DNA sequence: CGTTTTGTCTCGGCTCCCCGACATTCTC
RNA sequence: GAGAAUGUCGGGGAGCCGAGGUUGUGAAUUGCUUUCAAAAAUUUUGAAAAGCAAUUCACAAUAAGGAUUAUUCCGUUGUGAAAACAUUCAAGGCGGGGCAACUCGCCUU
DNA sequence: AGACAAAACG
């Protein structure tokens, strides 16, 4: 009779919901509720997630965290270097005097920026190494270049000198810190590739392109030849860009089995390709037969103008730096007795590892070279263990009681698929599944070649000795042939065949000098564990040697065979090793099967089932299936399902169906939901918000009572992911426990389709209602454009229908320009019965009669469907006209964070490493505090700076976007003179003057554009801006960094009112809000400077009501008589700046037309949003607006 | 004051866990 | 419909590293402007200082900040009034692995 | 590419 129907329409970031109480038989019913919950998401994300580009806040957070981690590790390395050098007494006194060695070990003292080589005496800075600079000057003079060079170039002179001569210890400390700065490229695993690994960057010139008589696509493909005598692997067609062209590749050469090089090719571009640049730089360094430091020094001697950082040597292999540092340290150890002292080395070890005795003892066997290179500077941590994230077994659990007097479950991790147990398990399954057929007649020729246990044992033995089986091999084993039979499985596919044991056996046969019985099952497992667990080069080699020593095997060929074992691919089965060990005895047969190897419980169940007795743990389906298992010996070679049941007592997964008896169950499910459990954050957010909305609807309209929702209909309209998951979750609310409703989804869940929705909307008149609803916007557009092209008259209906001109019809949609249509969709989905979906999905009737009943019951006479009730259209219009869209807000600023860090704790007279919690109140800022770009503060006497504003400058590349207006924004006036002269010389065309060729020409002949006076080359210039930027911080040089508020951080907009009644508006910066919230105060000050009391604060997505011009809303309240007129005056905050707040009418989702600078028209002017009302009154919203509060269901919380 | 225009951090490598969609064989 | 095995194509998360850029300190060279402060004929040449830079080098900071002395970290994710949490999380035993720290397994509550 | 935040423009 009376049925409560909940229709849901789920979008990318929208949730339309409708609740109706329908009685279809009597054509009665009513709409209980409608609404649309919006999850604000910029169109950038909506357009990006379709293709996908780091579309995740979590990803950005992780990127920032990784950058911070690298920075922190560099700082820690510097601090440890400082401590070690201080103990060694290598730091200069003035430099060490400003470093803390008592409390903040190795850190610079607060408000100091010491430099190792610049000594400050009474405000004058002096270079520290004068003699080295003089020697460098002698070098340059001998090179005949100049004698005026920067002092800090001495670092490279020292680096070259340190290789073969004594240098001062302070210079050595400088070199060590510089080495710490730049570490180079290094891969943790390593695995030196093909011995040749040519990977040589070469530049080759094409000699001729011999059309190789290869006509393809109506054109003869040409080959290529190079002066060296090489032929390009691929053919060429466009000869214009290949004829005598000096192209560059990365060629890889491999000595093929025949005994020749298999040279490949890979076209690259220098100064654009990472690999090409790296290889070219490395080859240049190598060909000089000199260290990287010496290479840099000599290049700098040749060309003093050369850029080093970012131009000459960018990323290179860490081996170069390591070799140079090793050479320097080895040479300098001969001269400085401090590097030979054991007492000082022990002191340094104690300083660094005062609490790690094991590491101290390990280091006591090394020297300073190892300490500086391997321990401090070039130490790279290994990857964190991921084995904690491995899936759990679905069968085997363990139960234990914690200190809280409870009993909870520990899970068993799944088995790696490289484990021999898994290999045998899979092999037995595959053997049982196999069956043969004959080509001619396609008959089950099996049961004739695999009938007795002997045949199965023969097949199992044949398979074990392999790593892969195919059509031909399997057919041959039986002596059969391809010309007469087939193996059911794909006729050209291969299957894994116990590869682990194969590989181990092959690499153990290659060792020779061992009897052909060494490899047994236990040895196989031990070797597999050695290979799988020790994933580190040195560790792996030591483990291999130790294994070859414990077992009397020659560790010369063995190590060589097993030193290049390919690591096992990362993959895990469904079950754990315990479950597989339990199941295998059942699955084995023949000589591999023995009764004593079945666990006690399984043997008991076998005894019970053979006895035919009664056990509550044994189901009747069992005795149906295990009828043939009369005797104990029948329990051989059982397929996975049977053995799984026998061991565990459940016929695979039976599910639970479940039933939620009140809203509390849904609340618990929401509470226990785990983040990152679904495909992507978007669908997870939509789903979770849908569940919250459903819970709110349940509580509001049914008090959370059991079985309130008679039916739930769903629609989506990529997004498909939320089609079945949501249905499965929601089936727990509308399930039936009488047994009639069983399955993945309850029969009360009725997914729809677009066909029914659109057809019903057309037939029920909802399209007319929607068009009448949206018409006034198009009338307003007509008025704005002073035309009549946004509304088209039709005489069949005798009225105006909204329309858009063709030029603005790119992606226009009459439905997408308003949020409320989501609710409308839900309504159509809540009134479409299972009869409607069946009728319009299976309209193919095979006979008019059998579906004529549905046509009569549902369609007026097949023309149109009957309305759900008489006043359905009127009710739908009235309900749509009074919907307040609810928007989700994200106002997180500060949130408590917990920090657990490793530390040595003294317990029971012993130091033990454990995780300690950081004390105090450490907040976490949940918004970006500023933009990345940083500008410096300047004062230009030729620029007027109004009070309250500052000039800030930043470096920009000189390009074609520099005309006179922008040339006038350069802080330097000499550069402005030069650029103006050059631009005038080029007919005032920046496209010609400031192109790369133009810039190079200007730099060549700068004299001519500077009145004959020399100037340095110009590549970048500091452009300034007059505004209000704030300092990043207050400590150190952070006071000199000026930045701007980040996007979407103007979250608070205060509105105050004086005693007179006048209103004042302000925008609270993020930092002030952070401080106020940390202090425990309100986000907005309760009084401004003038002392005006705060009326209220606005945030993005908040809702305000703008009273009519005549209305005097001072203490109105009465927020229940919300007719359409009142709802038409509800606006939503969009953005804020200064004293300006922008609004959009709450129902508007997309503009009919956006704003373009060319035509200069838009629905809401240039900002796509207005400070005033859309109506003709055009009144400032903030002058009379009053805030309102709405819940998820769109009810005003007056 | 009311409106528009402008500018916005960028690129490289490799490892190891999970989920899902679609094919194949087989069992219940 | 559920499950096991074998592949292809996508997505999510976490982790170990690399190279620039920007701002700021110091420096080498060359410029523009102003002021001093001379010499010369309102104009021209010279020293100093300040402001603003350009090319190159070393160095500091790189989300404000808060711990810690472990070769550790927390700060841009989610929930939500508890400014409270999620994203580490028990005990044993029997082994593999290493120069040892530490890492990988199996077994019972 | 998008949309905010603010300088820039009358």
């Amino acid at each position: 009779m009376i049925k409560n129907i909940l229709g849901l329409a789920l979008g990318t970031n929208s949730i339309g919901w409708a609740l109706v109480k329908q009685d279809f038989e009597n054509k009665q019913g009513e709409i209980l509720g409608m609404g649309s919950r919006i999850i604000p998401m910029s169109q950038d994300i909506l357009g990006d997630f379709g293709k996908g580009n780091s579309v995740s806040q979590t990803a950005e957070r992780t990127k920032y965290r990784s950058v911070r981690r690298l920075r922190e590790r560099f700082l820690l390395r510097r601090e440890r270097l400082h401590r070690v050098l201080y103990i060694l007494n290598f730091l200069p006194e003035h430099y060490a005097s400003q470093i803390d060695f008592e409390k903040r070990l190795g850190k610079f003292k607060v408000e100091t920026e010491p430099k190792l080589v610049w000594k400050n005496t009474d405000g004058q800075f002096s270079f520290l190494f004068q003699n080295s600079f003089n020697e460098m000057l002698e070098d340059f003079k001998a090179a005949g270049q100049e004698l005026k060079i920067p002092y800090d170039w001495t670092i490279y002179h020292l680096r070259k000198k340190a290789i073969s001569q004594k240098i001062e210890k302070e210079e050595l400390a400088w070199i060590l810190l510089n080495f710490n700065h730049k570490r180079g490229y290094y891969q943790l695993r390593g695995e030196d590739f093909e011995e040749e690994k040519d990977k040589t960057f070469v530049r080759l010139k094409v000699d001729r392109i011999v059309d190789s008589g290869e006509n393809v696509k109506g054109k003869i493909l040409y080959d290529v030849y190079f002066e060296n005598g090489w032929k390009y692997d691929k053919q060429v067609v466009k000869t214009e860009d290949w004829v005598d062209r000096t192209k560059e590749f990365i060629v890889s050469e491999s000595i093929l089995k025949n005994g020749e090089t298999k040279r490949t090719f890979k076209a690259v571009d220098s100064e654009k390709d990472w690999i090409a640049i790296k290889t070219k730089t490395e080859q240049e360094i190598e060909h000089s037969h000199k260290t990287v430091g010496t290479y840099i020094y000599e290049t700098l001697l040749q060309n003093p103008k050369q850029k080093i950082k970012g131009k000459l040597v960018r990323t290179i292999e860490r081996k170069f730096y390591k070799e140079e540092l090793r050479q320097i340290l080895e040479k300098q150890k001969e001269f400085h007795q401090e590097l030979q002292s054991d007492d000082l080395y022990n002191d340094c070890i104690r300083e660094l590892y005062r609490n790690n005795e094991v590491h101290q003892l390990t280091l006591r066997k090394k020297d300073f070279v190892h300490l500086f290179m391997e321990d401090i500077i070039f130490y790279q941590r290994p990857l964190r263990s991921q084995k904690s994230s491995v899936s759990n077994c679905t069968l085997e659990f363990r139960k234990y009681k914690g200190e809280n007097g409870a009993e909870h479950t520990q899970y068993l991790k799944a088995i790696p698929k490289s484990n021999p147990y898994y290999q045998e398990f899979r092999l037995w399954q595959w053997i049982f599944n196999l069956n043969l057929y004959t080509k001619d007649n396609d008959e089950n020729v099996t049961k004739v070649f695999l009938n007795t246990t002997q045949d199965f044992e023969n097949l199992f033995e044949f398979l074990n000795t392999r790593k892969e089986v195919d059509q031909k091999a399997l057919l041959k084993h039986f002596k059969l042939n391809e010309k007469t039979h087939r193996w059911n499985f794909v006729e050209d596919k291969k299957y894994p065949c116990n590869e682990t044991k194969t590989m181990i056996s092959s690499r153990l046969d290659k060792v020779e000098n061992i009897s052909d019985d060494f490899l047994t099952r236990d040895i196989e497992q031990k070797i597999w564990h050695i290979i799988y667990s020790v994933n580190d080069k040195v560790e792996y080699e030591k483990a291999l040697k130790s294994f070859a020593r414990k077992h009397h095997l020659d560790e010369s060929s063995f190590f060589e065979a097993f030193r290049k074992f390919p690591p096992f691919k990362s993959e895990y089965g469904s079950f754990s090793e315990k479950a597989i060990k339990k199941l295998l005895p059942l699955m084995r047969l023949g000589k591999y099967w023995n009764y004593a190897e079945i666990d006690k419980y399984s043997r008991e169940r076998i005894q019970k089932i053979i006895t035919g007795e009664y056990d509550e743990n044994i189901k009747d389906k069992v005795r149906e299936k295990s009828v043939h298992l009369t005797i104990e010996n029948d329990f051989q070679g059982l397929q996975l399902w049977l053995a799984q049941y026998i061991v565990y007592g459940r016929h695979s997964e039976a599910s639970m169906i479940g039933k939620w008896n009140s809203a509390n169950d849904l609340e618990v499910f929401l509470k226990d939901f785990k983040q990152h459990s679904l495909r992507n954050p978007i669908v997870e957010q939509v789903i979770t918000e849908t569940l919250r909305v459903v819970k709110d609807i349940w509580l509001k309209y049914g008090n959370g009572t059991k079985d309130f929702f008679n039916e739930i209909h769903i629609e989506l309209g990529d997004t498909r992911y939320i089609s079945k998951y949501i249905s499965g979750i929601l089936s727990n609310i509308v399930r039936v426990e009488d047994g009639s409703d069983e399955g993945v989804n309850s029969k009360n869940i009725v997914p729809g389709n677009g066909k029914i929705t659109t057809q019903l909307k057309q037939d029920w008149g909802l399209n007319d209602v929607w068009n009448d609803l949206i018409l006034p916007r198009f009338e307003r557009m007509n008025q704005l454009t002073n035309s009549k092209d946004f509304t088209a008259w039709n005489e069949n209906h005798q009225k105006f229908l909204p329309t858009v001109p063709i030029e603005f019809s790119k992606g226009f949609s009459k439905k997408r320009i308003d949020h409320r249509h989501h609710a409308l969709d839900a309504l159509v989905i809540a009134c479409a019965t299972t009869d409607h979906v069946n009728l319009l999905n299976n309209q193919s009737a095979k006979s008019d009669t059998k579906r004529y009943d549905l046509k009569k019951k549902l369609m007026k006479f097949p023309k149109q469907f009957l309305k759900p009730w008489e006043k359905f259209t009127v009710d739908a219009k009235h309900n749509l006209e009074s919907i307040i869209v609810s928007f989700k807000q994200n106002l997180r600023v500060i949130n408590k964070a917990t920090n657990y860090y490793e530390k040595y704790v003294e317990k029971d007279g012993t130091k033990n490493k454990e995780r300690v919690e950081q004390a105090g109140t450490n907040w976490a800022i949940r918004k970006p505090m500023h933009k990345d770009t940083v500008s410096g503060k300047v004062d230009l006497p030729w620029v007027k700076v109004p009070k309250g504003k500052i000039l800030t400058a930043t470096r920009k590349s000189l390009d074609s976007s520099f005309d006179l207006k922008s040339i006038g924004s350069i802080t330097d006036t000499g550069i402005q003179k030069i650029l103006k002269n050059y631009l005038a010389f080029k007919d005032g065309n920046p496209e010609l003057a400031f192109s790369p060729e133009g810039i190079d020409d200007l730099n060549k002949n700068i004299e001519k554009y500077n009145d004959g006076k020399p100037h340095q080359p110009i590549n970048k210039v500091r452009v300034f801006e007059l505004g209000s930027k704030f300092q990043v911080g207050q400590t150190g040089n952070k006071k000199g960094k000026y930045v701007e508020a980040a996007k979407g951080t103007n979250l608070f907009f205060a509105v105050y009112e004086d005693e007179k009644g006048k209103r004042s508006y302000e925008t609270i910066p993020l930092n002030e809000v952070i401080e106020r919230q940390k202090q425990g105060l309100t986000s907005v000050p309760l009084e401004n400077e003038k002392g005006s009391r705060l009326l209220f604060d606005l945030s993005p997505n908040d809702l305000v009501y703008v009273p009519e011009i005549d209305e005097n809303i001072d203490s109105n309240f009465v927020f229940s008589n919300l007719n359409k007129e009142k709802i038409s005056r509800i606006y939503k905050v969009e953005k804020t700046s200064g004293t300006e707040c922008y609004f959009v009418r709450q129902d508007i989702a997309y503009l009919i037309k956006q704003y373009d600078a060319k035509t200069k028209i838009g629905e809401l002017e240039s900002q796509n949003k207005l400070q005033v009302t859309m109506t003709d009154d055009r009144i400032r919203i903030t002058d009379t607006c009053v805030k309102i509060n709405c819940d998820r269901l769109g009810n005003i919380n007056f």
